[PDB]
């Protein structure tokens, strides 16, 4: 199986003012005059990693990574004001054009693959190929079945958690319920909320426990990424209808891309990447047994490595 590239430290980074409050971290990693390729990292919320890096071949890839709006190092910290989906889809835009970049293969998983897929649907010209991990499309079934009842079943110890500081009322409907506590002028209450809804999510993104699952529950980290993905979710992605990334799969049929999802994953069924390669014939789909969501999860992780070296020729 195939892993990870060696450690290796970005060659460039700095913060990208967009005008509207917001200075978003980038970096760059690999090779200045490698292949051009850009990272979305999930959530949203989630922040970057610098094992991102190592998903590219140092040698043939010019990696542009970075922090979107809120999360990581990106500024301010847990911020929602200016904080929708085509807004992202205009920073990539405007960091594509400050790494002098004409065209690019986009690698995005989870909400990343939704951001690649808004994004690419927005800008076909500008994306050469795609990999797609963890399909989320933001279809109301979707959310149902992570926030409301689904996951919950399979989970019920844990789902209690999360239950726990509801009232039984607010269970009706969990996301609603949060996104008060989220937007409490109480930051205490915020934490308190944002802490169980970011563990819940820890804990059930791959087939076995993890030690990782416990940084979901740092104080900062949490905060945004519970803030963040909340509003996001509240707001059914900012898409004008349920299936809007569905429907307009016509408009990148041409683009060369790689679908990999994992037959357990609990945060985002199996269901969506089937519906997505259902549309979109061109594109390969690998269902990886025996694994869950996380992009790490061994058999997944060897098809992702396997995935950009072939693009990378
Ligand atoms: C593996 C990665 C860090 C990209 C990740 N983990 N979870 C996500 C998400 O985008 C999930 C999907 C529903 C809500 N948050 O993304």
């Amino acid at each position: 199986l195939r892993g990870l590239y060696p450690p290796l430290a970005a060659y460039d980074s700095g913060w990208l003012d967009t005008g509207d409050g917001h200075r978003i971290y980038w970096e760059l990693s690999g090779n200045p005059n490698g292949k051009p390729a850009v990272f979305i990292h999930g959530g949203p919320g989630g922040g970057i990693s610098p094992h991102h890096r190592q998903l590219f071949d140092p040698e043939r890839y010019k990696v542009l990574l970075f922090d979107q709006r809120g999360c990581g190092r990106s500024r301010p910290h847990a911020s929602l004001d200016n904080n929708t989906t085509w807004h992202l889809v205009a920073d990539i835009e405007r960091l594509r054009e400050m790494a002098g970049v004409e065209q690019w293969l986009v690698f995005g998983g989870s909400w990343g693959s939704t951001l690649a897929l808004a994004y690419a649907q927005t800008h076909p010209e500008r994306v050469s190929e795609m990999v797609l991990r963890g399909i989320f499309t933001l279809r109301k079934q979707r959310l149902h079945w992570y926030y409301q009842d689904g996951a919950s079943r399979f989970f019920p110890e844990k789902w209690e958690r999360v239950l726990s500081i509801l009232s039984d009322d607010e269970r009706k409907d969990v996301i609603a319920a949060y996104r008060q506590r989220l937007t409490s002028a109480d930051p205490q209450v915020q934490l308190e909320a944002a802490k169980l809804w970011s563990v819940w999510e820890g804990e059930t993104v791959t087939l076995l426990p993890s030690r990782e699952s416990a940084s979901f529950g740092e104080d900062d980290f949490a905060l945004a990424f519970a803030r963040i993905e909340n509003h996001y979710f509240t707001h059914l992605g900012f898409l004008e209808s349920d299936d809007q990334l569905l429907r307009n799969v016509p408009l990148i049929r041409h683009i060369p891309a790689v679908i990999v999802h994992g037959r357990y994953d609990m945060a985002c069924q199996v269901q969506n990447a089937w519906d997505l390669a259902k549309a979109w014939p061109e594109a390969e789909l690998h269902i990886v047994e025996g694994a869950g969501h996380s992009y790490d999860e061994p058999g997944i992780l060897h098809q992702l490595m396997i995935a950009t070296d072939r693009f990378a020729g």
